């Protein structure tokens, strides 16, 4: 840690704190993470740093010292959450919108090529450059470290972007969990508000309900016999999507209920989602970022 100097702090990840750091030696700016000895972590996030893509931000460096482990990745200066809520007022163009959903899908598609999955893709952890380019941060980190209730800080780990096969208490959930959480983040950018914001596991199981109706065997088979599916669940019936992200059109809204699939065998996949007729004019605009 010595050939680092903190510039700042950057915030509280769920596992440890976040700096904006230097390498006193390359003369790199990084975002250096504290993660809160195990030789089976080392060697997962070992196969991460091979883990390669231009979407997918760069892990360059672990550092294994005194009981504690340090990742040093490629840095970004804005992220997703932050710029929606300075877009809040006009929207984000939807060609942009277009743009990162389609690099976030190449991304994944690559990950999932190689049978890593994210598990926790929400707003804060897509990061965005001055280019045009956007990519996913904290790849593989929860299959290493797992997701806690609570961050290190106590902080709340949010829900919104959640699976609902994770939720209904699936153990062997598949890359189809990234698919539904970029969904998720896709509806939250157009109609500028989150699309499911529960604040427990029923109340985000019962949001996701009221909207896409509640799944039952026709729509997805075994859903019953889920460890946390209870017969006692209210039955909703679904909504159009319409209704639930105008002004979106007819291909973004077809994309968008591909990927809100409840089955996650029929949920698509990112290669496939890459081929949708959403994607026909797409382009990479470049954004207007203040930093
Ligand atoms: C300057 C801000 C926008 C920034 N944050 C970064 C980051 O991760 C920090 C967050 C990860 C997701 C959870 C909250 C902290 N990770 C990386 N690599 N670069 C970042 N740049």
């Amino acid at each position: 840690m010595e050939n680092f100097q903190k510039v700042e702090k950057i915030g509280e990840g769920t596992y440890g704190v976040v700096y904006k750091a230097r390498n006193k030696l390359t003369g790199e700016v990084v975002a250096l993470k504290k993660i809160r000895v195990p030789s089976t972590a080392i060697r997962e996030i070992s196969l991460l740093k091979e883990l390669n893509h231009p979407n997918i931000v760069k892990l360059l460096d672990v550092i294994h010292t005194e009981n504690k482990l340090y990742l040093v990745f490629e840095f970004l200066h804005q992220d997703l959450k932050k710029f929606m809520d300075a877009s809040a007022l006009t929207g984000i163009p939807l060609p942009l919108i277009k743009s990162y959903l389609f690099q976030l899908l190449q991304g994944l598609a690559f990950c999932h090529s190689h049978r890593v999955l994210h598990r926790d893709l929400k707003p804060q952890n897509l990061l965005i450059n001055t280019e045009g380019a956007i990519k996913l941060a904290d790849f593989g980190l929860a299959r290493a470290f797992g997701v806690p209730v609570r961050t290190y800080t106590h902080e709340v780990v949010t829900l919104w972007y959640r699976a609902p096969e994770i939720l209904l208490g699936c153990k062997y959930y598949s890359t189809a969990v990234d698919i539904w959480s970029l969904g998720c983040i896709f509806a939250e950018m157009v109609t500028r508000r989150a699309l499911f914001p529960g604040d427990s596991e029923i109340d985000q199981l019962f949001r996701i309900f009221r909207t896409l109706g509640t799944p039952d065997e026709v729509v997805w088979p075994g859903v019953t016999s889920m460890p946390d599916y209870k017969p006692s669940f209210p039955k909703w019936a679904r909504q159009d999507f319409s209704k639930v992200v105008p002004p979106l059109d007819e291909d973004g809204r077809s994309l968008l209920s591909q990927m809100l699939h409840y089955d996650p065998n029929k949920r698509i996949s990112a290669k496939a989602a890459l081929a949708h007729p959403f994607f026909q004019d797409v382009t990479k605009p470049v954004p207007h970022l203040r930093l």
